[PDB]
């Protein structure tokens, strides 16, 4: 992906969709489902 | 027992949940989740 990890480790909302997200080790992002039909929730850090 | 950190700084599998992990800095250890239904994968040392 092109996604740009904003920290080096973490967890981070996909802008283009509400149901997916990233997450960043050494730099280099993963993207990643939600389960289910739950979404990014920023505040708690995982999908609800 | 309290986790002990085998290293100062580092990325570690929490035995007892795959879901979560332990960090480590200074040797001190902060106990983490992985985000969604994501699992630690120790290989890479993230969520996968």
């Amino acid at each position: 992906t092109k996604f740009e990890c904003p920290s080096r480790f973490g967890y981070f909302a996909d802008p283009k969709d509400p149901h997916k997200f990233y997450i960043c080790s050494n730099w280099e992002a993963v993207h990643k489902d939600c389960p289910g039909n739950t979404r990014w929730n920023e505040d708690e850090e995982t999908c609800t």
